[PDB]
């Protein structure tokens, strides 16, 4: 997160931390068993790390839990980056408590103009490498379609949208993929994509999680 603010130990009970001997990306925890992330994000060995705050130091809330299947959208495109998002199911349920929660799905689409929470343990430099060891925070709107595909022409689909400030230096950034956009108390976007971290005219983009309720309810009623 570039530009962001120190959320605060367990005050967004959701993130959880993908690690595979190091953190690597962000997800969001759904219920008891499952994490939703990016599809990019993919890789085989996943540990989720859940109340965590500073990920390099055990302060005594966490569960580590390893993930027993991994499901990518059966419609992701690695090129473009369309449907990224995948299911992870956890090999034992985690203990839900005021340091570990889930996170509401959206039974609606957020609108332009609403501020969402965007988390993460990912670069906090637009130039340059400084990776926080505490979990970083930023409130950012969502923009409108318009704005979100005169940044990125051609590259926008009905699957994804912007958040952020075209006058940058406000952003998400690399190793917070996966990771939670809040909007109203309902997860309604996955940390996906952008060029650069924070750039003018170049937002954050994200995946639509309102289009993907019903895969995501019918994955886990099956597995
Ligand atoms: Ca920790």
């Amino acid at each position: 997160i570039v530009g962001g603010y120190t959320c605060g130990a367990n005050t967004v009970p959701y993130q959880v931390s993908l690690n595979s001997g190091y953190h690597f990306c962000g997800g969001s925890l759904i219920n008891s068993q499952w994490v939703v992330s990016a599809a990019h994000c993919y890789k085989s060995g996943i540990q989720v790390r859940l109340g965590e705050d500073n990920i390099n130091v055990v302060e005594g809330n966490e569960q580590f839990i390893s993930a027993s299947k991994s499901i990518v959208h059966p419609s992701y495109n690695s090129n473009t980056l369309n449907n990224d998002i995948m299911l992870i199911k956890l090999k034992s349920a985690a203990s839900l408590n005021s340091r570990v929660a889930s996170i509401s799905l959206p039974t609606s689409c957020a609108s332009a103009g609403t501020q969402c929470l965007i988390s993460g343990w990912g670069n906090t430099k637009s130039s340059g490498t400084s990776y926080p060891d505490v979990l970083k925070c930023l409130k950012a709107p969502i923009l409108s379609d318009s704005s979100c595909k005169s940044a990125y022409p051609g590259q926008i689909t009905s699957n994804m949208f912007c958040a952020g400030y075209l006058e940058g230096g406000k952003d998400s950034c690399q190793g917070d993929s996966g990771g939670p956009v809040v909007c109203s108390g309902k997860l309604q976007g996955i940390v996906s994509w952008g060029s650069g971290c924070a750039q003018k005219n170049k937002p954050g983009v994200y995946t639509k999680v309102c289009n993907y309720v019903s895969w995501i309810k019918q994955t886990i009623a099956s597995n």
